[PDB]
């Protein structure tokens, strides 16, 4: 009787990575810590937070972190706690709580991951678990967090270009994904979308950074109205697939679109502050970024939502947002572009604890 | 209105280190590791143990250690949480506990210390009292846990041949010492050994070593028959302190005597398995080792007891503790000598979190 709540849904806290590789965070991650900082600081306004730091970087977090701020030391390779930490599992009203540590391997393995090491990224799930003394659920299918979405009402979406890539799991057909996604995660129903975001070959198409539900029956799409970007077909190709469809209690979706920024394009200076490396991916001027503002974290009473320095677009976004989540506070953080700049956004470095 | 509880008194938790460094711990740590996995074994039966491993051993810890035993990732210079980690205390009737952050400085600093790099240790107690969310009070003396014990009802034990070396606090007077235990262990009387146990030169004679209370107004201690042997001038001076002195309450001193082992001496073969390294104290053949039974854990009703292997002298501490604490389950470690070649005990090792 285990299943994954919405995030929106209450939580007892917030897992965090903190960022440190010189090889893939500019100017060896001065910039990066200043937002995860800012974004820590805003969440533990309404619910508490652990950020997790290596060893070398411990003092540093905890002198950036205010003191209702836990820090912890689980080192990682790399500070994207939505993917490489635990999917938590509930069963509500004797263990009332669990986790579900999924095979990670760099977003696509030796072939066509990230790094070539990961070993430490694969640890972060169970030593969280290990610190809460939460029941561990291990899995050999590879998974990250970012890759899904539920509605805690039995739905869930994805992307087939993620979930179907070769890089992540080529021994399991489509369905054979399917029915471990609903074992694991307790839903009936499963949405597929084909594509993720245009720009997304980190990921190979998060569903994070596309699509994501606000309420049961109601999603934000990622969307331009620009027909020359190729961001277009995607975001169009989605919106029919929810018209075509139901969540797993028949609702009719309410589609609501929220504006890309830019394009966003990573520059010269940008990328000289990444220092070159034959283990790491290599960030060039120039590349497009896959910034979305759907990359939001609903903490308990407060959305927390990127700015990338567009106004138009940053300003549009913050109004969307407060009017789809009425209840919540919009907190808008001012230089997501930072984070934006090393593979993902606001949600990509968060992971939620349910409350039981 | 905070004060030491007695190491009698009711914990929630005990916090242990995991020994690597092979400059100290033979072969590597092999040896230890598997003495430390038995010694929380045995107190887990009674408490919540938590080990503390750093990155590179966390998987090993964990391998070892029974599921019951939580293991966090706590990188340390070595593996001592009686000197490294905090001391508790707690205020019955709002903050009922708190943790004392004493500095520390490796048993005698850069001039006289163990090890000439202690800033992993320096931090061990901020980082406990985080994963607990703990408030700790920071605290400029250098002291160790070691060195000091309580009665939990205002008495205070320690030795000045410790905490009167210019090695700890040489702009302190006694009086001044004496003051801050008083104000931060909540005692009003502090008795002071002179000495603690012959051949103590890592720790320049911890009390835990030497003597500890059993019930307020009652202790062990550190005993030889042998008149030619240099621990009965010691010892015969500490017996004589507690005939003449009173406890806070103006109670007299029952003492019970425990015959140490030996005397103990380091194998050729103990010292060759030691790695030779200029930033470590260097472990040469016929060193006298620091044994003593008196160098015990209290857990919930247990005593975990040391056992060296010298099997007379063994018997008699099994004998003489399970009479001493007749409502305790005594418990013997086989394998006690692997840590005292290294230079403490089960005492040494350990760090109680009382219950609130
Ligand atoms: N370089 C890897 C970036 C990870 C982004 C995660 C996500 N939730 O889309
Ligand atoms: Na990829
Ligand atoms: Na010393």
């Amino acid at each position: 009787g285990f299943h994954m709540p919405a995030e929106w849904e209450p939580h007892s806290q917030c897992w965090i990575g903190w960022p440190e590789r010189a090889d893939n965070w500019r100017d060896g991650a001065v910039h990066a810590q200043l937002v995860f900082t800012r974004v820590a600081a805003a969440i533990s306004r309404f619910e508490k937070v652990t950020v997790c730091a290596s060893s070398a970087q411990w003092e540093n977090a905890r002198n950036q972190l205010p003191d209702h701020v836990r820090v912890v030391e689980i080192s990682s390779n790399d500070s994207w706690f939505r993917d490489i930490g635990p999917t938590f599992v509930v069963r509500r009203e004797e263990h009332r709580i669990a986790g579900i540590d999924w095979t990670f391997n760099s977003w696509g393995g030796l072939e066509d991951g990230c790094y070539c090491d990961w070993s430490l990224d694969s640890l972060v799930k169970k030593k969280i678990l290990d610190v809460e003394r939460i029941p561990r659920f291990s899995h050999s299918m590879v998974l990250e967090g970012g890759s899904i979405h539920v509605d805690g009402e039995g739905t869930c979406i994805t992307t087939e270009e993620c979930l179907l890539n070769k890089n992540r799991n080529p021994h399991l057909s489509k369905s054979q994904i399917e029915d471990e996604l609903k074992a694991y995660l307790g839903v009936r129903k499963v949405i597929w979308l084909p594509r993720g975001l245009y720009g997304d070959d980190d990921t190979n198409g998060h569903v994070d950074n596309m699509c994501c539900f606000v309420r049961p029956g109601a999603v934000l799409l990622s969307w331009t109205d620009d027909k020359t970007d190729p961001q277009y077909e995607r975001s169009e190709e989605a919106y029919s697939l929810f018209s075509s469809v139901t969540d797993a209690n028949g609702r009719k979706f309410e589609v609501i679109k929220l504006h890309v920024p830019g394009p966003l394009y990573m520059t010269e200076k940008e990328a000289a502050g990444v220092f070159q490396d034959d283990g790491a991916k290599p960030r060039l001027p120039g590349t497009r970024l896959a910034a979305s503002y759907v990359n939001f974290y609903i903490a308990n009473g407060a959305i927390i939502a990127p700015q990338f320095g567009d106004k138009k677009w940053d300003d549009e976004a913050i109004r969307v947002l407060s009017k789809t989540f009425p209840h919540h506070e919009v907190v808008g953080i001012e230089g997501s572009r930072e984070i934006v700049l090393s593979g993902g956004n606001i949600h990509c470095i968060t992971q939620q604890q349910p409350a039981i």
